[PDB]
């Protein structure tokens, strides 16, 4: 486990002014570290189109974990409001497309395994807040990297 | 595993034909029973579009399990080909729509918990076969529905 407390603290410095500006958190969670990246600045709303300024932090992360061990697992999340949207058929294919979009994102970085990628779509099963206001519904809306050993 | 030994039996039993023609195979792996559903006769190829012939079938799944606890986790796959797509952006994309399909289908069912179901896309990453002839490309693209207890 001694990879795992360094990866950990060495994502936490690499990452500190996200981590700062709230755009990111990373906690330990068993045996896995689990980066959660906020909706805003990351994806427009109701879009899995990867922003911009996001690209480099996606691959930033994959640098980082590209010579570590085990599965990266990535998942997409909605919060629990119906989705009227004529591009996405509901939001298992939202919160699916937007996983899509980080991991094809994170397998440009040379040295980073196609191998260990796996997409998830979690939809509204996840909740990490009440869904009982907009900033909570906003804050459930994340995508999740999950680096499992 | 009583509950679930049982609910296997009535599972094979319930789709003893298509178990029969190949479209379907049922394995215990763990506390968990996974269903294989062909790709030939559920989806066109290179297409996450679940044929209509099709879609009973994956409605009767979910009126199986409807009543059991556990997780189910819909996953597509597909070969390691390179996917030559206007529609989908890549592997994780195609074999991620093919289980939003799968799922969106499965959640029709009257009684079936939206909270139960996971989808994820594991693109080429979880080869039943060597992808060396076309027979073996056409058995990784398969979709499965695992219930776990």
């Amino acid at each position: 486990s001694q990879e795992m407390e360094t990866l950990m603290e060495s994502i936490k410095k690499a990452l500190e002014r996200e981590i700062e500006q709230g755009a990111i958190e990373v906690e330990n969670l068993g045996q896995q570290i689990v980066i959660r990246m906020r909706e805003k600045g990351a994806f427009p709303e109701g879009s899995a189109f990867l922003q911009p300024k996001f690209r480099p932090l996606v691959r930033q992360i994959a640098e980082l974990v590209k010579d570590v061990p085990g599965i990266v697992r990535v998942s997409g999340h909605t919060d629990n409001r119906p989705l009227d949207s004529e591009l996405y058929r509901s939001n298992w294919d939202l919160s699916s497309q937007r996983a899509v979009s980080v991991a094809q994102e994170m397998e440009k970085v040379r040295g980073f395994s196609h191998q260990r990628l796996r997409v998830r779509g979690m939809a509204d099963t996840e909740p990490l807040l009440p869904n009982d206001s907009d900033d909570n519904r906003a804050l459930n809306r994340r995508v999740e990297i999950s680096i499992m050993q």
